[PDB]
């Protein structure tokens, strides 16, 4: 097969080969998929880290809070994919937020400016990769982006729990705009993954009380999912985005799929 | 009686005589509380509008975006309720948006620094009043600010939407750290009122299509209410917010009443 045979899709947000980005992109291309990597800071660290993928991708830099990136996006999206193509799919994996809005730190203290680099980068990103690279999709196209249910409070991931839901609430007007070009919008709500961040911060980077709480956070995940939670494999995330890129959640856009081994609907 | 007998409750977000902080407080007054106001720019105007009110309160400068406003805000406050007293109330009425982020105005083509002059100013600003206040709020305190489902999207409202959506994030965040003090924090959904500023808009001043879907948005209200809706009369919402300033709702905070007619429980 080819789950996504002959597809276009880019593919946003690999830093480590423990990100979440590189996971969907991996599995993409194990499934006929045809990326194009973007990337932000630390090109040449990605660029090597992206050879271990099972297929070449031409990978282009982008900072999503950089205005002439946005605007020249799609040009060299084209150059790419070569001139006559469109993209099919677009994933957002991206996201951000400065120390003093989440860890330790308590909620009051962040200064906003923290807290608009964040929500910047974090929600209202996901408006202009839209806004970029829409006009070179195809119909039946697929954007998609990651969230993490902030819809109850929790400790510790303070205002990066306030820009999750301000992306959710993007998502569903993006949607609104992406269907006139006959493409679907949609996020994916994953439970929590040991990524190289995350890592760091059970570790006690964000203090100690911090980490202590994520840990917690973690285990109660696991006991909840009827299915269980593993937060060391990002496989089964990979797969969902994977269903999404595709033609077979064809009737859903501006939605939220949760990929979390079902703990959210579970009190305890 | 006086459902507010001898409390003392700030208001903010006074501008006409349509707002909705306005009724609020008229409301509470009648109810035996004991207010002292703030406003943003007009003073002077604000001043002369609320003479009308049914009683004496003194008045603060206070921009939620200052700095210094805010960190002189608890001293101010206990000049004027007087040395030895403290906050049982502290009502958040207030908002804006850029007309680049709302109107007619297409969803990506808002600038950020608009939207987040916005998020700012409608969001954010919850956090530091509390912040600012919280220090001298009695237990069993209440605070509440006003919200507008943005739980579903809808024309014209655009960032204000999502800065509506990021508010109820916040709320939660700030009902965690509120309960250490023993005060509460929620927020109330009202239906549209014809506040001075929407007036300008079915009016069309956001522009023609807006105004008209505004006007739209409107009917189907009081359709879909089963007890109806008045856009006219703020009375029922200033009501509700005095219920939650008072004992009567003790058991809930970080929560959402909605003060709609009943209107998002039905789909037609
Ligand atoms: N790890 C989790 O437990 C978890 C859970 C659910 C959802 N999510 C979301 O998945 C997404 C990916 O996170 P990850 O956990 O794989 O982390 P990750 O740290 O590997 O990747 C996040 C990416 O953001 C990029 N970034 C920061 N500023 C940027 C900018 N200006 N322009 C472009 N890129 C920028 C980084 O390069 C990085 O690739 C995030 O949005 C995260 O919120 C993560
Ligand atoms: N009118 C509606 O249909 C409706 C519906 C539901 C919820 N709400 C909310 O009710 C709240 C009050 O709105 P209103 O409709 O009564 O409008 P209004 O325009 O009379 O008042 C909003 C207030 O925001 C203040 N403002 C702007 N920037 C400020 C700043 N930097 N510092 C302090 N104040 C600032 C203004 O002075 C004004 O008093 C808003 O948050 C609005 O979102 C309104």
């Amino acid at each position: 097969a080819g789950l996504l045979d002959g597809k276009r899709i880019l593919v946003s947000g690999i830093i480590t080969d423990s990100s979440i980005a590189f996971h969907i992109a991996r599995v993409a291309q194990e499934q006929g998929a045809q990326l194009v990597l973007t990337g932000f800071d630390r090109l040449r660290l990605i660029q090597r880290i992206t050879d271990r993928l099972p297929a070449k991708a031409p990978l282009l830099e982008l900072d999503v809070q950089n205005e002439e990136h946005l605007a020249s996006l799609a040009g060299r999206v084209t150059e790419a994919i070569g001139a006559g193509n469109k993209l099919d799919g677009v994933v957002h994996s991206i996201g951000f937020m400065p120390q003093t809005g989440m860890g330790i730190n308590p909620f009051f203290d962040a200064p906003y400016a923290d807290v608009s680099k964040g929500i910047h980068i974090s929600a209202y990103s996901y408006a202009s990769m839209a806004k970029a690279l829409l006009p070179i999709m195809n119909p039946g196209g697929s954007i998609v982006g990651m969230d993490f249910d902030p819809s109850r409070a929790m400790p510790a991931y303070n205002w990066m729990t306030v820009a999750k839901s301000a992306l959710e609430s993007v998502n569903r007007f993006v949607a609104r705009e992406a269907g006139k070009y006959g493409v679907r919008s949609n996020l994916v709500a994953a439970g929590p993954i040991r990524t190289l961040a995350m890592s760091a911060i059970v570790g006690g980077a964000l203090g100690e009380e911090a980490g202590a709480q994520i840990q917690l956070l973690e285990e109660g995940w696991d006991q909840r999912a009827p299915i269980g939670w593993n937060m060391k494999d990002a496989t089964p995330v990979a797969k969902t985005v994977c269903a999404l890129l595709s033609d077979w959640l064809p009737a859903t856009t501006g939605d939220i799929i949760y990929a979390d081994g079902g703990a959210h609907t579970q009190l305890l």
